[PDB]
């Protein structure tokens, strides 16, 4: 019943500072431009201990399935090959991606009727707000 409040289909409604976040991650110009235009959905489901997060957009369709606390391989939408671990901390899903001696953290939290996604790469934070589809 862990992540019940996350389950569902969500649509992007606002973004702030995402180009700067992508620059800090190392995303190149053309991918920043096209991927920054995208308006993904996020489809979150749970089956037993396995959480699945799918993100569909005109740019790319991605999907991850995982167990909390258990590292996995992920290919990001910008084609990074990262080692990811996702945990639940005080009701927030905390997703750490490691690659090339670098690290970024993505937090997903329910706030009112929204699902708020905060992405942090060193000093740079981007906030993306999703609402139910
Ligand atoms: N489908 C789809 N399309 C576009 C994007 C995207 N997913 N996902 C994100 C993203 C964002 C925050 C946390 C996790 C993922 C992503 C990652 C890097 C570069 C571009 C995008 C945009």
């Amino acid at each position: 019943h862990m992540c019940d409040a996350f389950v569902g289909t969500w649509k992007l409604v606002s973004s702030e500072n995402f180009d700067d976040y992508m620059k800090e991650v190392g995303v190149g110009f053309a991918t920043r431009k096209v991927a920054g235009m995208a308006k993904p959905n996020m489809i979150i489901s749970v089956n037993g201990d396995v959480i699945t997060i799918k993100s569909e957009s005109t740019f790319k369709n991605t999907e991850i399935s995982f167990i909390l606390g258990q590292e996995f391989d992920e290919v990001t939408a910008d084609d990074r090959k990262v080692k990811s671990t996702i945990t639940l901390d005080g009701g927030v899903l905390v997703h750490v991606q490691k690659w090339d001696g670098k690290s970024t953290t993505i937090k997903r939290k329910r706030e009112d009727d929204k699902l708020v996604v905060e992405c942090v790469m060193k000093g740079v934070t981007s906030t993306r707000v999703y609402e139910r589809a």
